[PDB]
């Protein structure tokens, strides 16, 4: 009955129900005037016809390898590239935000509430007639139909980028600081009420969680010592809650930040190489500060790892990512005369749009073994058997899948799929054709434009019917691949705003944070601005083992 | 001890103590380099020889009253200066927050703890040799006889700028949403986890008591209708917790959003003016929006009053304030261009320089009584007595006392007062020209410069010593008064920061948000617009009494 439920508003036009059956859109600074915000102004026109497309920049990002290698090696160029890849983006975020599940019109409660996950677009109301507004059927095609079809993975699709394991597990380990739904509220509920990188999944997200894990000598985290090498301390000498079995052994149930990093020897990999560097910094800076007591050592040491993380992620992570033959800088003085809000509300849709499992292989290799989800689950034995030089090493050897070329998602994971089905279905969700206007794309006129091939396609158009009905999520594991890569253009176009905006949005990236006396001095800034995923193992694995985002 | 125990580094230079016995200082983006930050580079120079001082600007706003009528009719002038006393006011806030009274070096516990008041300047550290760090003595001199040598009042002293009981109990009822100490936890900590203006002084920090609080129908807030009159439901009917002493009649424990406007019967006044403005909106959006519900009605109302309270208190409220002779406006659209951050943390120091108790009266005459503070206090039959007209009337015409002049404490407040005082020393605040120099401005060189006179002088020079030992907050109660003006320059100049920060900080004044859409239209929008103590009280009280928030 919602006048509204027709997406009437074209451009970022917010829609109002001006009385029963009649709406309104709010054209204000969308570049557009018209009952539907689709006249566009003169100097719209002007920057309408000047601007390329996403997959003609990603090309010349990805092509003429020569002539980047020429801007990377001009640091004036190199940076005036970078800022205009950061502010590029940002733009397409709202901050501070706006709607959540339960509003689809601005609040002070969606404002306000933490505890939500925001939304880039604004849930379907409840009393609109179908699932998706007004077109397509009373009821979505069967998840499960859609999982069985498209998403299912019947042979293995190794990526073309050569992503391995050591990108996968990077990839999981880091996202699930931001990415805690609450389940016992909702889907569209988080837990990670930091909405960034805060680095709760190594030091707590409560104080009293952080003190448990805390030596609190030397502002070091507490660990144990086993065969000679360091690992995470246990759940019987902190008493931090951690979900693991029943069946699994105390001196087994490994005390991490993240209570659900015991579920995934991959995951606990990561745990132990930046616990070691949390204490590893904490050496460094005693080093240079004996007048300073556990207290600063140990805050001004997170500090550092913050900032050695958002460094790793955009240099090395993202870089891999992109495919770009530009090389990313991590520089948050970029952004210093520019407009930028130092800020951050995890998206709903981000956290959608990271379900990547088609990532995971059949089975783990580590050395000579081959372990299958059922032994691989909950295992820290593994680990504690073949060490972490050991998993370094196997895992930087072995691919991972490819996410967007369709059916890679693994068998032994298909739950978690139909559910990421399920839940956004269950948040009202908008259509991937909305999403994709919203984030300047061109919407999809066919299914098999979506795909770029036909049996999928097929498949999908007897699902669906149309392709203004299909739903965001499975549309982007499905989606036409961009040349060898293992992302879609909805994919890439989605998540690196969303992602930016926390990664920059960061407040030790701010002016009054961003300077040598917030690190602990030049010695603690260097750490920052020097940090690799190879120089994160090589300083705490053993035999600093060769390591990197793709098969080599 | 700390070597940093001095306050060494100039000019937001930043000490960090680089061993035992010695200490460096980032002069990062400061503007100088040296040892201490004093050595000024080329530009800032020149800047310092074109900056006016803080009195300088202050003569010209309030003067050349023929000049300002011009500008002030020429709406781009008008806009053009507005925009310059936002922005070049903003500058001095550090955004994202600093420190607070637990840290005085940046960390992430600091960042991320919202229940701390953060600080403009970080505290002294514990090990410091005195209370301001290495000057004066251990201790500083007794509180009880600051408080009866030069703050406590003989005589009353009015307001020259005229500032009646309209304006002294709206700057305590609106205050009041922002600074609610946490005395559970200590004078550094909070309750108002909304760090400004998010009007829960009317509906409630929590959802639970907002619910308690509200009708369920047409987005209303639950009232009474005592001799045909409005006023706010009662504890008994809705559940919320209000603090009433024990001898308080149900029927006169009134709900409301803050627990403890109950116990001043003008900040009661001013209560059921905003609840009466709260459903009036809401007649106004059903109105338009007949479609609308309860919960989009109340939302919608709140963020429409949220509005005219930052249009309120920057043009009416500061403007009488402020003496100034040009018109202020509240465009959210004059930050559009520029660099601005959308959030805010209540400062531990702007609270401290809010404590107006000077400018209460000896008694509170409404109509033709003359109440006590003893009958004054938690007494809202008076307010059912004469009711809001009377109220509105009888407070429009009573003058207030002098904040600035010295010796204008009221004796039945005395205990309040000295607690400012100890509990400044208890957050280990740094001395009255530490955080002149702060603020930009020159540190007094006796205690004569600082009064203005040599009774009060002698005084304090008696009891502190050295000028550079001198404690801000009574500093502030007795510092030489602006000509006829109610503040000194250290009052303004450290105010208006903090204030226009939180005030152009709320996230309604963003650009997302700063639409007719998000007010349900241009009739809602309008209302934040034309927005006015004089309609305020003129659409809400019987008979619209004139009101203003100076005595005519
Ligand atoms: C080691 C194999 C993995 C297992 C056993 C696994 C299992 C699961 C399960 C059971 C859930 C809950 C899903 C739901 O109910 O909605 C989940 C969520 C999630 N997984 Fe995985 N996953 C694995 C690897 C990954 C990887 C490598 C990524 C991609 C970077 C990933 C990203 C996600 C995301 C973003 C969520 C949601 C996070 C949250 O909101 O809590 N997963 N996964
Ligand atoms: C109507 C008579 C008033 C009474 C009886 C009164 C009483 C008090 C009391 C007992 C406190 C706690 C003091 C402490 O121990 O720190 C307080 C705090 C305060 N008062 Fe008043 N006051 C009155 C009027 C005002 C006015 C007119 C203002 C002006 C803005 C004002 C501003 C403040 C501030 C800013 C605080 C701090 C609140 C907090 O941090 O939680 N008061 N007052
Ligand atoms: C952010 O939004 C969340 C989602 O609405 C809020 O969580 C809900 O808070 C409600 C009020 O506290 C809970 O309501 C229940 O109502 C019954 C009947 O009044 C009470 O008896 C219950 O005690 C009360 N709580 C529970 C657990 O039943 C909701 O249940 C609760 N959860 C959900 C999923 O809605 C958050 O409170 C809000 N956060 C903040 C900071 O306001
Ligand atoms: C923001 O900072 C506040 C001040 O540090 C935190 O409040 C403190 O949290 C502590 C840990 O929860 C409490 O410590 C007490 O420690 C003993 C010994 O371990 C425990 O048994 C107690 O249960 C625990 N709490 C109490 C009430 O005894 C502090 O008492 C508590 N309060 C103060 C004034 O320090 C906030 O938790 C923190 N906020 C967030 C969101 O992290
Ligand atoms: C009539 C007003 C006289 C003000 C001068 C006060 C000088 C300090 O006088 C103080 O006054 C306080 C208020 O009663 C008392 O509680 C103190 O005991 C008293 O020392
Ligand atoms: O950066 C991340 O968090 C990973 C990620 C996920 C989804 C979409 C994009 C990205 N990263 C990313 C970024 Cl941040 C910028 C440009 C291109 C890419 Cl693919
Ligand atoms: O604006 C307030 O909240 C009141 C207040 C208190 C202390 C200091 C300044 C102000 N207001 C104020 C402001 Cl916000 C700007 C310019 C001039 C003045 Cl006096
Ligand atoms: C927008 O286009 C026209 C009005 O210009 C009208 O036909 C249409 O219904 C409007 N909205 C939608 C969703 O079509
Ligand atoms: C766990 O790992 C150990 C050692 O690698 C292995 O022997 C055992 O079979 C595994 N357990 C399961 C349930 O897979
Ligand atoms: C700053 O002034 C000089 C160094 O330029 C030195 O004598 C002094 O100790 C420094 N610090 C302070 C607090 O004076
Ligand atoms: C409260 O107010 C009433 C009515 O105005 C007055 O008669 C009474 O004396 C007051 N009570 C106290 C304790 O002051």
């Amino acid at each position: 009955a919602n006048p509204c439920c027709s997406n009437p508003c074209q451009n970022r036009g917010e829609c109002m129900s001006t009385g029963f059956d009649q709406y309104k859109c709010d054209c204000t600074r969308t570049g557009f005037y018209g009952e539907n915000c689709t006249t566009p102004e003169f100097l719209t026109r002007i920057k309408l016809l000047l601007k390329p497309t996403p997959n003609t920049v990603h090309y010349i990002l990805t092509h003429f390898k020569g002539v980047w290698n020429i801007v990377n090696n001009i640091p004036f160029l190199r940076s005036l590239i970078m800022k205009y890849v950061l502010t590029s983006r940002s733009y397409l975020i709202d901050s501070p935000p706006t709607y959540n599940v339960h509003y689809g019109y601005k609040s002070w409660e969606a404002f306000s509430n933490l505890s939500y996950y925001t939304r880039a677009l604004p849930p379907v109301a409840d009393d609109c007639p179908t699932p998706m507004g007004v077109k397509g059927n009373k009821e979505l095609p069967d998840s499960k139909e859609v999982l069985e079809k498209v998403l299912l993975r019947r042979e293995f699709i190794p990526d073309p980028q050569g992503s391995n394991m050591m990108f996968a597990f990077f990839a999981q380990h880091f996202t699930h600081q931001f990415f805690k739904t609450d389940h016992k509220r909702g889907p569209g509920f988080t837990r990670g009420l930091g909405h960034g990188v805060d680095l709760n999944h190594i030091y707590g997200e409560t104080l009293d969680r952080q003190h448990k894990l805390r030596l609190f000598k030397d502002g070091k985290l507490k660990y144990q010592v086993i065969g000679g090498e360091v690992y995470p301390p246990t759940v019987k000498d902190t008493q931090v809650e951690m979900i693991y079995p029943p069946h699994i052994p105390e001196n087994l149930q490994f005390a991490v930040g993240q209570e659900v990093f015991g579920l995934v020897p991959g995951l606990m990999m990561y745990a132990t190489i930046w616990l070691r560097e949390h204490n590893r910094v904490c050496d460094i800076l005693k080093q240079e500060h004996p007048e300073w007591g556990d207290e600063q050592l140990f805050q001004t040491s997170r500090l550092i790892l913050i900032g050695e993380t958002i460094k790793i992620v955009i240099e090395d992570y993202v870089q891999h990512l992109s495919g770009y033959h530009f090389k990313l800088k991590f520089d948050p003085e970029l952004l210093f005369n520019q407009q930028f809000q130092y800020q951050n509300r995890i998206a709903s849709e981000f956290n959608t749009l990271y379900h990547w499992h088609p990532l995971l292989p059949d089975t783990f290799n580590i050395e000579d073994q081959e372990y299958s989800f059922k032994q691989f689950l909950y295992n820290n034995s593994i680990l504690l058997e073949h060490g972490l030089t050991q998993f370094v090493e196997s895992f930087t050897r072995q691919i991972a899948g490819r996410v967007a070329g369709g059916r890679n998602v693994p068998i032994a994971v298909q739950a978690v799929a139909k559910a990421s089905i399920d839940q956004s279905r269950e948040m009202k969700y908008q259509s991937l054709n909305e999403y994709r206007k919203r984030f300047s794309l061109k919407p999809y006129t066919s299914f098999e434009e979506l795909t770029g091939e036909k049996e999928m396609a097929a498949e999908l158009k007897a699902l669906y019917s149309d392709i203004d009905v299909m739903e965001l999520y499975p549309a982007l594991l499905v989606e036409k691949p961009r040349p060898d890569a293992i992302f879609g253009e909805t994919m890439v176009e989605l998540g690196a705003p969303f992602s930016l905006k926390g990664l920059m949005g960061n407040p030790i990236c701010s002016p009054q944070y961003w300077k040598p006396s917030t690190f602990g001095g030049e010695v603690g800034f260097k750490i920052i601005n020097t940090a690799s995923i190879q120089s994160l193992i090589c300083n705490n694995v053993k035999g600093c083992p060769f390591t990197s985002f793709n098969v080599q």
